[PDB]
């Protein structure tokens, strides 16, 4: 009687860290609700339940990709890493 | 009638940073007094007046060399810098 995939816990700033971009406040919750997920917010952790048409959303990295592609890859800066 | 060089202002933890070593508290003040300097404390800043037989002591780096050599170079660790 409920077709939603399991909930996913993710830090609120995790998309920001993976992108290397400080997104405006509330971007991650806004974007993940736009794609149809239920987002509850406790502390610095989001609990994110994907909608039934998104069985591909299973871990934080899946959620990160949603935020980043909607914000657009162009906002991600180009920074060479420090190789040892 | 006073042959001392001019005073030198140096932050108390400057030798530590140049060495890459956290020396026990008071090491710089103790070493600089051993070599004959007059040392006074003002916050994190030392005022160091070299003795008259040390005209080579003119800038903070000269004071750093005094601390590092008496503590011994063996304590300085070996850390490759991240090069860009
Ligand atoms: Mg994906
Ligand atoms: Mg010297």
């Amino acid at each position: 009687d409920d077709w939603s995939p399991p909930p996913i816990r993710m830090g609120v700033d995790v998309p920001d860290r993976i992108a290397g971009v400080a997104y405006p406040q509330g971007t991650t919750a806004r974007r993940l609700a736009q794609i149809g997920a239920v987002v509850t917010h406790d502390g610095d952790t989001l609990t994110v339940t994907p909608p039934s048409w998104r069985p591909d959303l299973r871990q934080p990295a899946d959620l990160v990709e949603e935020v980043l592609r909607l914000e657009g890859l162009e906002v991600i800066p180009s920074v060479l890493p420090p190789a040892p």
